[PDB]
């Protein structure tokens, strides 16, 4: 352009083209060792025409709805999508711009703990008044803390108090005011208080809603007088309100002990457990895909017929999470589309206990240095002082007057093992919270069968068992808790994903959310529509399971949580290029040869397999087919009551509202799978060539125990042939020699990333010794009582009895422990004592078998997917499945291998075709 | 004085480059990313970088 420009090379001819030849050689040659192209400088100069228009165009439009139908289940939404000539819509910009009111209801706790006096102790009370009428009968227990110097034998000093008592002037905030606290004379000191007649004397979460506009939680307050046993000597005063209606407990639930102790204790109280009731991920299960009944709906005006055609069988939300998770690593956090991944803490799911770092001897000391707690020693409290004589090494001379505390021994403290607090804590708040429910018991006022178990106050009031787990639960493996490894571990406060999620609606459960959803239907996730006319109409879910994701899984529905749709817009982004090259564009892509074509991310054939509690096999049989580019198998099992009706508007049957591990990738049981066979005919074996050591089956998995000949892998159960068939899969190098592959470390659903093999040794019960003092089984009775929980003796006068709720006070005596049984040190028990555990634990991975001869990758269209003897001929293919028997009906979520690909046929203006084909499975019917 | 530079209806409010308003006066919408930053700045910000 300008020489001027062309000089300074900021758009000149380039550095390829201005640097002389043998210049360019050379910085070439030397170019690994001494750089020479970062003092040469070349721009990258814009094509400055036919790439935008000077028409005004809008460069970003919202369509708000022509057309609504409001319902109670969905929430319908039809636009107008017009598209001029000169225009390209990327659908791939669109999204729905919604705005509307989210009701989170009670079972919504943002946060662990309480907010209303948490470093108050569970047992505390908050000064209590006791009495059956005001001046009768009464009992009243607290500190008095506010001094007032008074001078005793009169009331001029202590009426002046008491004239103010009636307001804000007690200040329960405030204390003596004095640091030295010997100091005080106890004759000349004063006495105030302001205590609280109530029901339900907690101080820890005890919450009292203020009346005015200072502090002042009552408007009316009677002050009693404080003399001693005779009526002559005035001591001090105390302030007394009435809370006994209002009174609450916000986010904190009563533990009471059990029935034989209801009276003469009233327990300890324990914050809610904490539930976050945040959007999903990705906002999965807000757009009804897949869904028949409610399918949304685009078209063109002219001919107004349907081009999105959507299948119970495809799941387009797990799509779109498989194809993000390949697009990007999950840990990023894109808040627009919610995009937080459901993540589970690692050490809380693979349980790797350690004890705790035992250092010094850790103690809490007296405010101040001096004092005399338990009082061992001389008394050193009458004691005088006389000065020392050096000559005669003896008193020689009085101290007048010594005021002198003089206390014996050292700092009087009480010995806290703060490291070993923290696990306990952990543990207990973490692993024991999330047990399953058949591990669990009631606290002596709660009863079951009259709640649902998938209510909130439910899980509130169920105590785990506490010797299932604890500190000295496989003390030194690495090993998740075979209790709870059948629980979906996304189902917890800390998910960080969830926590983000339901972060960013706020901190109470009345929401006003504003949130931006955008299209996951594969044929239109990404589609570039042409000019023309087009109506794209789509209905919004309002089920408050499907919707919100809690990291409890309570129902719901019960649990009074509901949402409004107010706006809904779908906003849209067009390039402004320009209309002679956007007119080019829209007619060389209306050519029939070349046009849009999109394929389902997944691939796959979705189809759920019903297995009962008791069932640990499964036997699936496909009628004659013609397998025509079938990709492979992938299967895991899901949870009935964690898993909706497929391609159902409204499932009354789901009563939970965690982590879908249909919808989204949160798959947790890879594990439980014994083993698999493929027959296609009636008999023939798929791989049928001697290929796996184990020819008629797919051992997934075998026990080391039962294990004499080898074929387990990698320190766990899981085999030889199974080892070698998912790496071969996922990495396509297994017969150059097993190695690890950080290329795929990010994509969160592949093996190595989340295969985790465990190894406990435990001791070898039902031998003459060894009595397994652990009892997994609760005694489903009302009284918050667990008997069978007191033969573990450990940490015996330091936490709470084992029968009673794990939160509630210490009581016991010290004692040695004899439950954990020693595995190693010196005193261990003997090495035929022990057993042997291998497992392995795989979320997220969703086990892959390959159509291909060598279960290598050779294509997307594998090997013997085009092999002209599955393509041609009708085959009947049989699937055998064995599992570990489960405790819930799960089914068993089968992925098949399929191109379920889309062309978009859009020949002239609003005239929008699509063909839909599934190379396995076709739904063409012919009519 | 007189010539906006993007000029030709390009942003929702082509007048001003809104880089956030309040959500609670907010009617329309025009707040983007869970947030009070508007669509167009977001559109702005996500082009550019």
């Amino acid at each position: 352009a300008t020489p001027r420009l062309q000089y300074f090379h900021i758009a000149g001819p380039g550095t390829r083209e201005y640097l002389s030849e043998d210049l360019q050689q050379f910085i070439s040659a030397t170019g690994s060792y001494f750089d020479l192209k970062n003092k040469f400088r070349q721009t990258v100069v814009a094509p400055t025409r036919n790439v935008t228009t000077e028409k005004a165009q809008r460069l970003q439009i919202r369509f708000y709805p022509i057309q609504t139908d409001d319902t109670s289940t969905g929430y319908r939404v039809r636009y107008n999508i017009n598209v001029g000539d000169g225009w390209v819509l990327d659908m791939g910009s669109t999204y729905f711009d919604i705005k509307g009111i989210l009701d989170r209801g009670p079972s919504f706790k943002p946060y662990c703990g309480t907010a209303y006096n948490p470093l108050a102790p569970k047992e505390s009370m908050f000064n209590n008044w006791s009495e059956t009428a005001p001046g009768q009968n009464v009992s009243a227990s607290g500190q008095l803390s506010n001094v007032y110097t008074n001078t005793s034998t009169t009331k001029d000093t202590t009426a002046a108090q008491v004239t103010k008592i009636s307001g804000v002037f007690p200040n329960p905030n405030q204390g003596p005011g004095i640091n030295p606290l010997r100091q005080v004379e106890n004759a000349n000191t004063g006495v105030l208080g302001r205590f609280a007649k109530s029901q339900y004397n907690y101080a820890y979460g005890a919450y009292v809603k203020p009346v005015a506009a200072d502090g002042s939680q009552s408007l009316t307050q009677t002050p009693y007088w404080i003399m001693n046993n005779a009526g002559t000597e005035y001591l001090g005063a105390v302030a007394v309100e009435d809370y006994t209606n209002s009174l609450s407990y916000p986010d904190t639930m009563i533990v009471p002990p059990p029935e034989d102790y209801d009276d003469y204790n009233i327990g300890t109280t324990r914050a809610l457990r904490p539930n976050y009731i945040g959007f999903r991920d990705n906002f999965i299960n807000l757009l009804y895909h897949d869904s028949g009944v409610c399918s949304g709906t685009l078209n063109s005006e002219r001919s107004g017929m349907n081009v999105v055609v959507e299948l119970p069988d495809r799941n387009t939300e797990l799509s779109y999470q498989y194809m993000l998770a390949d697009m990007m690593s999950r840990h990023h956090y894109f808040a627009l589309w919610n995009q937080a991944v459901d993540q589970y803490d690692p050490e809380v799911r693979v349980f790797s206990n350690d004890g705790y770092e035992e250092g010094a001897p850790s103690y809490a000391f007296n405010p101040e240095a001096v004092g005399a707690g338990e009082g061992y020693g001389p008394d050193l409290s009458q004691i005088k002082l006389y000065t020392n004589n050096t000559a005669a090494n003896d008193k020689n001379t009085a101290v007048t007057n010594a005021t002198t505390n003089f206390y014996f021994g050292t700092v009087p403290s009480y010995e806290i093992d703060i490291s070993a607090t923290q696990r306990r804590n952990f543990i207990m708040a973490n692993i024991a919270e999330y047990l399953p429910d058949r591990y669990k018991f009631s606290i002596s006022g709660f009863d079951a069968t009259s709640v649902a178990p998938t209510t909130y106050e439910y899980m509130n009031k169920r105590v785990p068992l506490t010797n299932v787990v604890d500190m000295f639960t496989n003390v030194g493996a690495r090993w998740s808790i075979d209790q709870m490894d059948n629980v979906n571990p996304f189902n917890h406060h800390r998910n960080w994903g969830l926590k983000y999620r339901s972060q960013l609606l706020g901190n109470s459960r009345y929401v006003n959310f504003h949130i931006q959803v955008p299209q996951k239907f594969f044929a239109i996730k990404n589609l570039l529509l042409l000019s023309g006319s087009y109506t794209y109409e789509w209905v919004l879910r309002k089920d408050p399971n499907m919707i919100l994701q809690s990291s409890l899984g309570n129902d719901l529905r019960a649990d009074g949580a509901s949402i409004i749709y107010n706006e809904v817009n779908l906003m849209a982004n067009f390039m402004p290029m320009d209309h002679n090259t956007s007119n080019q564009l829209e007619l060389m892509l209306r050519n029939a040869t070349n046009d849009q074509t999109f394929v389902d991310y997944l691939g796959a054939k979705n189809a759920l397999y019903s297995v009962p509690a008791g069932s640990t096999a499964l036997t699936i049989n496909i009628p004659a087919r013609t397998w025509e580019g079938m990709r492979g198998w992938s299967f895991t099992r899901i949870k009935a009551a964690e898993t909706p009706q497929l391609g159902a508007q409204y499932d009354v049957n789901f009563k939970y509202s965690g982590s879908i591990a249909y919808s989204d990738g949160g798959f947790y049981l890879s594990h439980t799978f014994r083993n698999m066979s493929i027959l296609f005919d009636t008999s023939i074996n798929w791989p049928g060539n001697d290929r796996l050591l184990t020819p008629n089956m797919f051992e997934i998995k075998r026990s080391v125990a039962l294990d004499t000949e080898g074929f387990t892998m990698s320190q766990c159960d899981i085999t030889k042939d199974w080892y070698l068939i998912q790496m071969a899969t996922n990495y396509n190098f297994v017969y150059n020699g097993y190695r690890f592959w950080p290329d795929r470390q990010y994509f969160h659903y592949d093996f190595l990333r989340n295969f985790d093999p465990m190894t406990r040794q435990g001791p070898n019960f039902a031998l003459p010794g060894l009595f397994d003092l652990v009892s997994y089984t609760p005694t489903t009775d009302n009284s918050g009582e667990q008997p069978s929980q007191e033969a573990v003796r450990n940490n015996s006068g330091f936490i709470a009895p084992r029968s009673w709720p794990v939160w509630s006070a210490h009581q016991g005596e010290s004692w040695p422990a004899n439950w954990p049984y020693p595995l190693c040190g010196q005193q261990a028990i003997q090495p035929g004592q022990v057993l042997s555990y291998k497992k392995f634990l795989c979320d997220n991975y969703l086990w892959t078998i390959p159509f291909s001869s060598d279960f290598m990758y050779m294509g997307e269209l594998t090997d013997l997917g085009q092999n002209p003897m599955y393509t041609n001929n009708s085959h009947s293919m049989v699937i055998n499945f064995e599992l570990d028997p489960m405790d819930d009906p799960t089914y068993v979520y089968m992925l098949y291998g399929v191109f379920d690909t889309v062309r978009v046929n859009q020949p002239e203006r609003n005239v929008l075709a699509m063909a839909y084909f599934r190379t396995p499975f076709a739904t063409g019917n012919a009519v």
